[PDB]
């Protein structure tokens, strides 16, 4: 009607003042919060002198204390929790928890006892404990930001963040408890209520937060391309969680918010790839506003109140307090120096000193002091709290925030690594060369010809910010060369996207650890590359116990008596359990009310209906029984779980007619339900316990998910190691000059590669269900990623405009998000599907049927021999299940093969004796296809994509894949881009031999696989299995009945 | 759109053929072929004038793709591209006149007189 | 980014509040002009701030629309149905044609 709020102007003024202060104090080490405090002091003095601005400032000067506790603190707490790195924090759970909790408790108790002893104020223990809890909360954002800028010791930053978060939460909880104890006394209570109160404060919070987080995460995974809905529902969930936890029920709110934020941050994958950026920015700006407002408020309030009643001697006390709060904390670290030395990452004296000097008090202590001062109404309390808190905050901000950089430099942590320095030098050299080339190109233009050339310095040069016995040499230099080669290979794999993140982090960590270690090659595979592959814990035992618990007979016959099949199918339908579950969950309502009435015309209608409630459900259960028993015969009792259904009904009736409604005898006088009923019969609730039967399969899904995550991590690590080792091998082969070093290096590479391959094969054999799901997800991802790259290239080429490309990209990301919700387990495909999927015969059905007609199944026990070296070719073998070890002479190469591999192709195609004896590592089932049968098939099928053609194309690709690596001279083709590029090429038909094959730009490079060739320049004869380089221009075929000449080109 | 989806199908087939030959992702189930599916088309469902007109539209598509490529590089900004493509399609829908006659349609922006 | 976002929000709120309270000028037109001018000169804005601003204003508008619709539903359901006349419905139909 006549509204004119005066709170917007103050928040906007503080907003602008903070913006100016932050912008101005950028290069200077002094934080802008001191400037904010000074500005608040000036504003408070002015408002005291001038009533006009006092009319606007009194709204926040005497602001209600509860808003500080119930709005500002939760916002800062949730903002701190959200920006966390969940994985690194999880990797240091016990250390952070123990350190934070015990240090907080010890510091609070010691500060409290010092406050009672040293200070002359007559304080009891509760107020002293409140004081300690106020001055035991830290927020060192500056220290962790500086450490991240330095780019080293991420563990220190993670530990600092974890300790700060836990300290803030626990300090707030302790302060709340003790403030309620002090300012609002509530008679006396026994230990019975005290234990319940402690349990409600401690445990009931995190459980509620975890439940809400799980519910909202589940609901967040079914929303597609709706950013607004996701953001709005997340905000609503957070606000409702805090409000319900802290108001409707008396549980703690900060802990629930912390747990919810941590859980949501852990499962950020379900969040669409752009929402979390908006959420992070929103929470950051909210925290910034809260900090600015809190600082201005404390400045004004202290400037008035503390300076009304400040004592000269008090200042002296403050000084000692500072020493105390900078000593005890450090002592705590010393008191825990060895305890966490053997647990987790560990600690060192330099890190301990940095941690001790890195504790800066923040806005939490100021808010608590303001609340305490507002609640009190005298001088001995509230004035002293605020004065001491403000003094401590100012002292810490002035001293530590400015001396931390010098302390870091002294301690030898500001140095720059030589590899980083030389990499930066190379990068800036690259940049200068590119800039010079571009400038030389632009000047030669016709339009931008006479432009002024002051851009040469306007664009400037990106200068380096840093500025400023006969064998061990080659041994060490070759070692570091493998380290850089492995690191760049892993980085390239990441940039492609196949290596994920955690696997890359583990690989690079192992690499640099073994590099800094003295004389041992990285990735010895003994233990450092073993835990992730293993992933062993009673997950599998719990899974097996659940499956054996949920067991049933295969099938029940259908008697032709009565209707038979109709009644049987109506009893066995999923609708049956759907309605029984619905009836139970809607029985939770009546069972709740009677209990309510138990713990308690309205009562008349309550007893009229409630009784109607049981007299209908009982009949419904009876109706189920006649269906679940009849058509099942005795089976009624065969299912050991279903026996529970008989009991529920028997108890129901037995305690409804013989225990209730007495008109014949039975209990009569006995003090049973007749005079009871209010109890005993209430057991109706037992009806709820019946759900478990359907609840058991749900836990299997979560166990499968955990095992799936572990298996995926192990597979990614193994793949990455294998790919890095091959690339590193082809690099070292040409880079190194000496021979003995090269042979040793290749030995150490090959041993580890073979061990990892065998371990991965054994693991895949041990867990069949989830391996199939893992392989499927990685393929769908790889395929979708390549499709997205192709779409982007097509849009860039100009054939497609912007909106169609955007639509197709949206479709692709929707498909990826749908993939992300894939089932955790997939049953293994049958041998028929395995035979069908094989590439060189896939597609048409006639050839598939012809092959399936004659392909015998062979079972081989462990430790047998399938194929002997030097034996004539007889056929192939399709590994359906198991592992096989191939040993052969080429350098005596060895290998391991698994499901989906075929080994007969070379011999069956070129009529040559076998060259590799294969033995079996486990029991193995194989598919044997006779050589005569294959000859008949290849003679029968002679279409354009003939069987002969397809087999030779597969063999040619396999043979020619390693050869290109040679021509690769440090070009980094990643072994995958070459495979793709080669897949584009096809095998040409040598219809005529008198012709001469020409070469040109379209066909690039060509490779010969079978036959022989002669140069068209100097009559140079060349055999089949070799490259031809480029020095040839024309290829001359010839008539040779000994071997068929095969040519495979790429265009 | 038909050409784009044909491109997409060819790339998907090539990638599937490449993976099938792997050693690790060798025996994975091949239901991905339909799980990743195919991005189908959403739409679903006198002797001289011939070569004259067909050559005209060929210049139009060539000019349009050249302007789009210049945009994707970034040298052409946005408003210039919009004006160029607008003039192109206007003169294309117009009957028998080559685009950008430079008389008035490409004159006001160059002039900029006030 | 934080400074830019916060100063933009403060500028908008202060503009409307000062225009509509301290002096008696219209507020909606000033906000319209300010928004149009800022949108025209979005080049000075860092290439990621405007996305956040657009999302923020979109979510605010969505919340306002939902709240307004629920409020009008409740208020009409009570008040209009206390004193609704049978003939009035007829009038409404003609009104539709008119508009
Ligand atoms: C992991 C999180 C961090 C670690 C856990 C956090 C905090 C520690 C845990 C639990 C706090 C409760 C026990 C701490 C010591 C207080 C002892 C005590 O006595 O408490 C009781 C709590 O009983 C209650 O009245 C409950 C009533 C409040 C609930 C409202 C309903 C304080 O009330 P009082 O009657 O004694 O008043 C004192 C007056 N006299 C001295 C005459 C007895
Ligand atoms: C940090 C979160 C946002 C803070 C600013 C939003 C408004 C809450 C605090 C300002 C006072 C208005 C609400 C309390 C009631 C009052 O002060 O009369
Ligand atoms: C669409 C902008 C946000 C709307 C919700 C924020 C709070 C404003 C409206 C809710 C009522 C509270 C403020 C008015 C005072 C009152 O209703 O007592």
């Amino acid at each position: 009607h006549a509204h004119a709020p005066k709170v917007i102007v103050f928040i906007s003024g503080s907003c602008l003042f903070g913006a100016i202060s932050r912008s101005l104090f950028k290069k200077l080490p002094i934080p802008y919060t001191v400037v904010l405090l000074i500005l608040g002091a000036i504003l408070g003095v002015v408002a005291s002198n001038v009533p006009l601005v006092e009319e606007h400032t009194r709204d926040v000067a005497h602001m209600d204390p509860h808003v500080l506790l119930q709005i500002f603190l939760p916002v800062l707490i949730f903002e701190s929790a959200f920006a966390m790195d969940v994985h690194t924090f999880m990797r240091s759970f016990s250390q952070v928890c123990i350190l934070a909790l015990f240090g907080l408790v010890v510091a609070s108790v010691l500060t409290a006892v010092l406050a009672m002893n040293l200070f002359n104020y007559n304080w009891n223990f509760s107020e002293a404990m409140m004081f300690g809890a106020i001055m035991s909360a830290t927020d060192p954002v500056a220290v962790v930001a500086l450490l991240k800028d330095l780019g080293a010791s991420k563990q220190l930053g993670t530990i600092i963040e974890g300790e700060s978060l836990l300290n803030d939460g626990c300090a707030i909880v302790i302060f709340n408890v003790f403030m309620k104890m002090v300012f609002f006394p509530q008679l006396t209570s026994t230990v019975g209520q005290n234990v319940l109160y402690f349990l409600q404060v401690a445990v009931a919070g995190p459980l509620w937060g975890y439940a809400v987080a799980k519910v909202t995460v589940f609901f967040l995974s079914h929303i597609f391309n709706d950013a607004l809905v996701e953001i709005t529902i997340t905000l609503a969930a957070t606000y409702l969680t805090y409000y319900i936890g802290d108001i409707w029920l008396e549980v703690s709110g900060v802990l629930a918010v912390v747990v919810l934020g941590l859980i949501v941050n852990a499962e950020k994958t379900s969040i669409s790839p752009e929402v979390e950026v908006f959420l992070h920015r929103f929470w950051e700006m909210l925290a910034y506003l809260a900090n600015t407002l809190i600082f201005m408020m404390v400045g004004v309030v202290v400037t008035q109140k503390a300076l009304v009643a400040v004592d000269k001697m008090d200042w002296f006390y403050l000084i000692i307090l500072y020493l105390a709060i900078t000593i005890i904390r450090g002592m705590v670290i010393s008191l825990f120096s060895p305890i966490l030395s053997r647990i987790g990452y560990g600690l060192t004296w330099r890190n301990a000193v940095i941690m001790t000097w890195g504790g800066l008090r923040g806005a939490v202590g100021l808010a608590l002091a303001l609340v305490v001062e507002n609640l009190a109404g005298n001088d001995v309390i509230g004035s002293k709290f605020l004065f001491h808190t403000a003094g401590i905050v100012v002292l810490t901000l002035v001293i530590n925030a400015t001396t931390i950089q010098t302390l870091l430099r002294i301690l030898g942590m500001s140095d720059i690594s030589i590899p980083k320095r030389l990499a930066m030098a190379g990068a800036v050299r690259r940049i200068h060369e590119g800039q010079n080339r571009t400038l030389n190109m632009l000047k030669s233009d016709r339009f931008l010809a006479d432009a002024d050339w002051d851009i040469a310095t306007a664009a400037c040069e990106i200068s380096d910010p840093y500025s400023a016995r006969e064998f061990a040499d080659m041994m060490e230099e070759a070692r570091l060369r493998m380290l850089k080669a492995e690191k760049i290979s892993y980085w390239k794999q990441f940039e492609h996207g196949m290596l994920a993140r955690e696997a890359l982090r583990l690989l690079v960590q192992h690499a640099e650890v073994a590099a800094d270690e003295k004389d041992q090659f990285i990735l010895v595979d003994d233990l450092k590359k073993s835990w992730q592959i293993k992933g062993i814990y009673p997950w599998l035992k719990r899974k097996l116990e659940d499956l054996i618990s949920e067991k049933k007979i295969a099938a029940i016959p259908m008697p032709k008596y009565k209707l038979g099949k109709l009644m049987y199918k109506i009893c066995h339908h999923m609708a049956f359990e759907v309605t029984i579950n619905i009836a139970i969950v809607l029985n939770i309502v009546p069972i709740i009310m009677e209990f309510v009435v138990q713990d308690k015309s309205s009562l008349q209608k309550i007893e009229d209906a409630l009784r109607i409630s049981n007299y209908v459900f009982f009949v419904i259960y009876a109706i189920e029984a006649i269906v679940k028993i009849l058509g099942l015969g005795r089976h009624y009792i065969v299912s050991h779980w279903n026996k529970f259904d008989a009991f529920i009904l028997v108890v129901a009736l037995v305690d409804i007619i013989i225990a209730e409604t007495l008109l014949k005898g039975s209990i009569t006088i006995n003090l049973s339900s007749i005079k009871v009923v209010k109890l005993f019969r209430l057991l109706r609730g037992l009806r709820m316990l019946r759900l478990t039967k359907a609840l058991i399969p749900k836990l299997i899904l979560v166990v499968n998910g955990k095992i799936n995550n572990q298996l995926s991590l192990g597979y990614d690590v193994g793949k990455g190691y294998i790919i890095g080792e091959e690339e590193v091998g082809k690099i070292i082969d040409r880079m190194v000059d000496n021979k003995k070093i090269l042979r040793e290096l290749k030995h150490i590479s090959e041993t580890g590669r073979l061990q990892v391959v065998k371990e991965l094969g054994l693991l895949q054999r041990e867990h069949p269900g989830i391996a199939v799901s893992v392989k499927t997800r990685q393929a769908i991802r790889t395929i979708l990623n390549h499709s997205r790259e192709t779409i982007h290239e097509l849009q860039g080429a100009g054939l497609l405009d912007e909106m169609e490309a955007h639509k197709l990209e949206l479709t692709v990301e929707i498909k990826m998000k749908r993939l992300m919700n894939a089932p955790s387990s997939i049953p293994p495909p049958p041998p028929e599907n395995l035979l069908k999927n094989v590439s060189w015969l896939a597609g048409d059905m006639k050839l598939i049927d012809f092959i399936k007609a004659r392909a015998s199944l062979l079972h081989f026990d462990y430790g047998e021999v399938i194929v002997r070296e030097g034996d004539e070719s007889d056929g192939l073998f399709l590994i359906v299940s198991g592992l096989v070890k191939l040993y052969g002479k080429s350098e005596v190469f060895e290998d391991y093969l698994t499901v989906g591999n075929v080994i007969g192709e070379m011999g069956v195609l070129t009529k040559k004796p076998r060259n590799a004896t294969v033995t079996c590592e486990t029991t193995v089932q194989v598919y044997f296809i006779t050589a005569e049968d294959m000859n008949i098939a290849i003679d029968t099928f002679t279409l354009y994509p003939s069987l002969e053609y397809r087999l030779w194309r597969v063999v040619a690709i396999r043979i020619a894949t390693p050869l290109i690596m040679e021509q690769m001279a440090f070009q980094g083709w990643t072994q995958e881009k070459v495979k793709l590029h080669l897949e584009r090429g096809y095998l040409v038909d040598l219809a005529e031999s008198h012709f001469q094959f020409n070469i040109d730009a379209t066909l690039e490079d060509v490779i010969l696989i079978n036959g022989t060739a002669y140069n068209a320049h100097t009559r140079e004869e060349i055999r089949s299995p070799c490259l031809i380089s480029r020095t040839v221009h024309k290829l001359t075929f010839q008539y040779t009945a000994t071997e068929e000449p095969r040519l495979f080109v790429v265009r």
